[PDB]
């Protein structure tokens, strides 16, 4: 019944920052990832273009590679040593949140 | 008509977690699923990237396979023994809900 | 002027459940439907993945076939005898609404 | 900044129902329309699947053809005699509005 | 925390109506525009199908051509003499706003 | 659960205006950018078509090139001398904000 006009603009938020230490080979391949299976870091970012910035921060933080960047949805999958990927995820959230005023989530993990 | 700016960000929610014990061959095929027809588990997840995590929790929970993952829509279809898929769905919802503050739905079933 | 953050999640709703007893051949073909022209049942479902469940309920209800399933938008077109398609549409809304707490619309028809 | 979860579902609305008596050949061609240029009727419909119903009501109302149907966006372009397309647009809006509780717009025209 | 269902329908609005007298050749080509570089008129229109109407009004207003029409997003790029394109943009906003009750923006320009 | 109809229209906003002085070669390549790696400027703009205007303001402001434009998402990536890209980003935000009533973000930078 009640009616309203909504002007949409993207928010600034890292919704997910999640570590999987030992993902399955099938999951890894279904994501289109190449190289030996490794730990992955998974980011959900709005606006979608901030994925570019998260990639730069992450790869500059240590020996982490971009598994994939999706500038259309904001998704980023990072690869590398599990502790390095964790450090990257932390740097991404630290930088976006503290220096660019994004809402950020805590780093979450799947280690088993 | 009232007017408001709405900054969009994805929520954190498992909206569907549904078991179909005996899906028809046509459906199973229209979904692009391969192998013999089996029970399927159907998940709807926001943000879409959390489908990756749900897949990991599911395949680690027992003898359940990824039928498909859609990181763009957040859909996951799981395959395996009906009881194993059921356990996987419960583990996805238990884990995302209790450990990651997602809103979760109850597990629903089509057994006939 | 006024500003708000909106966390989006899909609702649970069957918005359309509509019967067309005698659709035109041009409409039928433009929808990419095969076989002899027949009555059609048209569903609009959120979240999109619940289209899979609606298909299963519908095809289990009687001699109704999936014309198409669209798991990306939630659209389902059913085909068969007009009264069978009507029964299917009713079973879909009955099951989603009563057992899965979806908001459901009434079955609507175009018989002429 | 205030924050809210918004569960999305499509509304039921015909937002545009517009007659162009004499569209230019370039436009008619940029729309992918075939046959000789004719008057066109333009519909915007939510939910998108209701475009199927609008098409049926239109073609059954008289000598009007589907130029195209888009079940993804809900767009319908109708073709035929300008007066017949006009009658079709009025029948789409009368039927969806009175019989199916859609919000409907007034019919608008470009006659020059 | 707080939760609401939002039934979405498109608004009726021309958000952008902007003139660029001398766009760069690289910008012109990246937009996929053909012919000699010329001034461009840029429209943002909701619902997306109203782009069709804006095109018709614009091309009927004088010697303005459709650079492109995007019925999926509502974008229209017009080409021609800078003053003619300006006149077109004004006719589009005049007609949609005054005769079809769209919210319209003012015409904005980049002349240098 | 409360319910409301929301008519959607795009807002007018520059959400991101970000300088990366030294992006890695892999990122630069994953973005589909050609030529030698250079500093990049990253814009997020609503409505998406305003990316066209931002491009024009940027290339006219000095020796800055369009790496890419995305009129569907509103993304712009600029390339050139780090100081020139910075000036371009400031001119995009100054111009859209002061002359066209867009909400604008502050310019942000990754210099390390």
């Amino acid at each position: 019944t009640d009616r309203m006009i909504q002007e949409y603009v993207p928010g600034k938020q890292v919704t997910l920052a999640h570590l999987i230490a030992n993902p399955g080979k099938d999951l890894f391949k279904k994501l289109g990832l190449q190289d030996a299976v490794s730990a992955i870091g998974i980011l959900t970012i709005t606006p979608s273009e901030a994925s570019i910035i998260a990639c730069d921060i992450a790869t500059k933080s240590g020996a982490v590679e971009i598994g994939f960047l999706d500038r259309f949805t904001g998704a980023v999958v990072l690869t590398g040593d599990v502790s390095a990927v964790e450090y990257a995820l932390k740097q991404v959230t630290r930088t976006l949140g503290e220096m660019m005023q994004f809402t950020t989530c805590s780093i979450t993990r799947t280690l088993e």
